[PDB]
């Protein structure tokens, strides 16, 4: 697998041992052949599990999630998918890795899709080798793959709001359940209902993931309410998965705004990953998987694939060449390669709005391409009246950096800056000039 111009898809079923058994064997062989190697982890939680599997081997951990003292003589680097893409965009020097290993390579966040595009292009050019590790490669149509022990699959109506009656099976269970919901707000309602019935509930989402995941190990729980982030290697000691089979989808309308469409069906890859949290112990047969809807290919037209092209158009590859998306996922977006390429100064603004501003890729692009500088926030208040952001059924308001109270009305509206309480609080701080 380690020879140039070759990209291998390691598609062993979930729990077949890709991370704890296969990955260290590959790393040993790469060190023996003096291949400059990069290992890409989706989250800091997976990066911690990888250190445990690779203990003793010389690996340079480019993250604060691991507390290790490096020798300085490591030729294997380990970082998150987002860190790799961010370093490529920034003026920092990134080595031309001979071997590129991506764990949980199904991750659909814009930075992950961009990393897959960059790596597969280098492989197509004959410069590097690559290994993509996932049970669900792009375009998979099987939502019920193999497992370490048999699973009981049941199609059933799953509540998406609080309930008083009609779903006794949910609360009559005496084990641990992981429940996948389409949004943070929907998880809040279901968590409140379960807490009122006497259940101990933990909630997980993108922003709270590392902090709250530790609670699944440190304390006793009955239910874990999670968004789609738990599809990326999160391991639980549970006996049941309740899957609404629904997700939200960011959609760019008329090329001028982003809305959060849905809830709508998940892809087969997401359903199989959600089901894959159980049936992992060969000594425990009969874990349950209750699903409340069907699958569909809802990644077509999803804004993350357009955002990945915005990222790839601003990454240097060779002279005027631009990396293409990984071939099995390149048709998810209708886009012209190079159409998002920015000049040096606007590109720096684009990077700072994403890194420091913490804004979505699409929104950072509209601001930077309009010739606006990072600290200029006049655009957060000069949009049309239909762009007014609402908080508790009344327009959201902030004190501008000038000391003036104004209604939040951005020139470009992206639903992700106000999808929950935490998101709107962070966007208000940005509009006020606080970061
Ligand atoms: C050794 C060599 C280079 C880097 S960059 C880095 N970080 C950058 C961003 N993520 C957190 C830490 N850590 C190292 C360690």
């Amino acid at each position: 697998m380690l020879k140039k111009k070759q990209l291998t898809v390691l598609d062993l079923h979930p729990g077949a041992g890709k991370t704890r058994r296969v990955l260290p064997e590959i790393v040993r062989e790469a060190i023996k052949k003096r291949l400059r190697t990069v290992i890409l982890a989706p989250t800091r939680v997976v990066a911690a599990e990888m250190e445990e599997a690779l203990r003793g081997l010389p690996v340079r951990y480019m993250t604060t999630a691991v507390n290790v003292t490096h020798s300085g003589t490591e030729i294997v680097d380990l970082m998150c998918h987002a860190t790799f893409t961010s370093r490529l965009l920034q003026p920092i020097r990134v080595p031309n890795y001979n071997l590129n290993i991506m764990d949980e390579a199904h991750f659909t966040d814009p930075s992950s899709i961009a990393a897959r595009g960059y790596i597969s292009t280098r492989v197509e050019m004959g410069e590097a080798a690559a290994i993509f590790m996932t049970a669900t490669p792009p375009g998979t149509r099987d939502a019920f793959p193999d497992s370490n022990s048999p699973i009981m699959d049941t199609e059933v109506e799953v509540p998406e709001r609080a309930w008083s009656s009609g779903f006794d099976w949910v609360t009559d269970h005496s084990g641990k359940t992981v429940w996948f919901v389409p949004s943070v707000r929907n998880g809040n309602e279901i968590a409140a209902c379960l807490t009122k019935a006497g259940k101990r509930v933990i909630q997980l989402s993108r922003k709270t993931f590392e902090t709250e995941f530790q609670k699944t190990k440190n304390q006793e729980w009955d239910f874990v309410i999670t968004t789609d982030i738990s599809e990326m290697g999160a391991n639980f000691k549970a006996d049941r998965v309740i899957d609404s089979r629904r997700c939200l989808k960011p959609v760019i309308l008329d090329g001028e705004r982003v809305i959060l469409a849905g809830p709508m069906p998940v892809t087969h890859a997401s359903a199989a990953q959600r089901r894959g949290r159980i049936g992992r112990n060969p000594n425990k047969p009969g874990d349950e998987y209750m699903y409340g809807g069907g699958c569909a290919e809802t990644d077509e037209g999803h804004a993350h694939w357009l955002e990945a092209r915005m990222l790839l158009d601003n990454i240097y590859l060779q002279d005027g060449l631009i990396a293409s998306l990984y071939r099995p996922e390149a048709d998810k977006v209708a886009a012209i390669e190079g159409e998002f390429k920015l000049r040096t100064e606007q590109r720096k603004t684009f990077v700072e709005l994403m890194k420091r501003g913490d804004l979505p890729v699409w929104l950072a692009y509209q601001v930077a391409s309009a010739g606006i500088t990072y600290t200029d926030r006049r655009w957060c208040f000069d949009g049309t009246t239909n762009n007014t952001i609402m908080e508790d059924s009344v327009p959201a308001e902030v004190w501008t950096k000038y000391g003036e109270k104004r209604v939040l009305k951005p020139r470009w509206m992206d639903a992700r800056v106000c999808s929950d309480h935490a998101a709107l609080k962070s966007f208000k701080e940005f509009a006020a000039g606080k970061r």
